[PDB]
RNA sequence: AAAA
């Protein structure tokens, strides 16, 4: 009987190549790279071992691409092809697709950064009927996130004192940051104080937080911070990650949230810290969170990070509290990232139907 | 009959406008979509009275058919060429089929290499004309009107770097100090360690003094006096100086820029470069550190290059010191460009090397 | 997956 063969162009993205296979699950695969994509290729074929087979020609060349092409065709019996032209340059594109539809039971397709599969032959679609696997795509991409957290990792007082920690902040935002940056940068401390009388005590006997905030005005706001992970939440605004992740995680198009992500090298140093990770099915939603932006060029480091770990069909969200400034927001269109401020969409208990309506308008954007 | 051109608009400009600029012709349709609008409208400012901007569904079959073939039945005497370089590969799809279903119908495709590909025919050719550096940032949306050159500084600021990197590499950590103290209060005149390395700026003889200790009991001295000398010991400029002198003896350099800086709406920062090379077909971006402290500055940089340039550049990221393995792999998640003067012949002899190394790189096409 |  016919066999389903695939072909498959491979360019920067792995992610619909991989998609595309285990959508049709073909009796066999080929993989078409070129030199500067063969290890996308070699880590696809990886997820397919026994089917899928690789074979390297020049990106734009067209004399070799329509020899090659023609030399693929050749070798290849009559049986039912399939023609994935989503990756690789328009190039492999144009002829792949116009050889191949010399024959009766070949089809051309096409699959998009929401998983519709285009069939261009017969102008028909079909919505994939799975959801990504993070672990895999991270893998596809060449990376691993072997550290990370759940919402569930968290007791539930963890999430209840959110909005006191947000509260006591927001009394004097300068001189609560630089006691957190004061506990941060020696957490082993016990006792830190600013000049002006402000200060963040540890209690190890009680579990406890004590904490004073002083205002311009010269008034204090005294107040505790006791919770199972108090010591964590309170590390580099973890409280803050942890508020979006759990928010998150009720959304309708979240199948999976993890949170304080790491990826590392061959040898286990880190390469990136990521806050925020959402599996919404047909792709990965990645979140920075901060207090505020102090650095803008953060905003480069963070949509490079998405690409790298991702891929083009993420999606890229920036939370702070606080105002974000103009330089920065212009930053955040010129990486299409999603900016998004809490103080200015209802505050902490009141944020989250801004927030699922600013992502819902992006959510199903195929990204340029 | 007139030329018109159909143009596909993603989210890279320079294929679209340098489509445009190839063949001249007497009317451009921009085909875009929602998400490419920007684009679209900055390619039209260029040519701002043959090109129109048609809107389009990036995917939808059932839409991009009816809107293409309408298209096609709107000009039935026309000669008419489509780039597919750009949009999605749906427009390309079906605009290739629909239209080569006309004898004067060219399908065309230009890369990154500025090589025109007649797919019709089978035929290529070479862009006649070169990359301008403003126009380029301009279709990205963007400025440079902050920069330097070579030119801007004296012969003497030239001659001296390799004596300061030889300073230098008496002690590293040393240098490094006194150099951190000199660039955050440059208008103190005596900078100090506790190990008795200091550098001295000299008012009346309008030069300075630098004393490097090392960790044997011995110590460098020496004067270091050019007519700039101030600016070059600030922030390693005499690093991205060197770096911009030597790609500017390159045969495939057009125009070398140094400390460029793009800013916002506002005038405010959004990104300073240390070397912007126009190589004609594309553009080279350096970043330059005496070495990397903090490995996530090379997404920084990959980021901005795409931002500013484009997908069609290329990244180099230079150093004096080892670039460690983990800095290593991240340029290659990011694909830049790593060297590392140190390893390549130190600073009078690694020019060779360098210039090997962008010559493999110069003529692939960027996945 | 929208100069791959
Ligand atoms: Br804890
Ligand atoms: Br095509």
């Amino acid at each position: 009987h016919m066999s389903h063969v695939q072909i498959t162009l491979v360019g920067g993205q792995a992610a619909p190549v991989y998609n595309g296979i285990t959508y049709y699950n073909p009796d066999k695969v080929i993989l078409v790279c070129s030199k500067q994509t063969q290890n996308e290729a070699m880590r696809i074929k990886a997820e397919f071992p026994d089917i899928a087979e690789i074979k390297v020609m020049d990106p734009v060349n067209i004399a070799e691409i329509v020899s090659e092409t023609r030399a693929l065709a050749d070798s290849m019996p009559d049986d039912e092809i399939y023609v994935n032209i989503s990756g690789g340059t328009k190039s492999w594109a144009f002829y792949f697709s116009r050889i191949f539809s010399e024959r009766s039971n070949t089809k051309i397709f096409y699959i998009d950064q929401n998983n519709t599969i285009w069939n261009f032959t017969d102008q028909t679609h079909s919505q994939a009927n799975f959801d990504l696997n993070l672990d895999v795509q991270f893998r596809l991409y060449g990376n691993s996130l072997k550290e990370y957290k759940l919402v569930s990792d968290f007791a539930d007082d963890d999430l209840t004192i959110i909005p006191k920690i947000y509260k006591i902040r927001s009394f004097d935002k300068r001189n609560f940051g630089k006691l957190m940056n004061l506990y941060s940068e020696n957490s082993e401390n016990v006792f830190f104080d600013l000049d002006n009388g402000s200060y963040l005590r540890w209690d190890n006997e009680q579990q406890l937080f004590e904490i004073n905030i002083r205002n311009r005005d010269g008034q204090s706001k005294h107040e505790i911070l006791k919770s199972t992970h108090i010591r964590r939440l309170l590390r580099n605004y973890t409280w803050l990650e942890l508020e979006i992740a759990r928010v998150l995680s009720g959304w309708k198009f979240a199948k999976e949230v993890r949170l304080n992500g790491i990826f590392r090298d061959k040898h286990e140093n880190a390469k990136n810290e990521i806050d925020c990770i959402v599996n919404l099915g047909n792709k990965i939603l990645f979140v920075e969170c901060k207090s505020h932006i102090t650095n803008i060029t953060d905003i480069d480091k963070f949509k490079n990070a998405v690409k790298v770990y991702g891929g083009s069909g993420c999606k890229a969200l920036f939370t702070t509290i606080d105002p974000i400034r103009n330089d920065a927001l212009e930053k955040c269109r010129d990486s299409n990232i999603i900016p998004f401020c809490i103080e200015k969409n209802g505050g902490i208990n009141n944020y989250k139907s801004n927030l699922f309506e600013i992502l819902e308008k992006e959510i199903l954007n195929i990204n340029p």
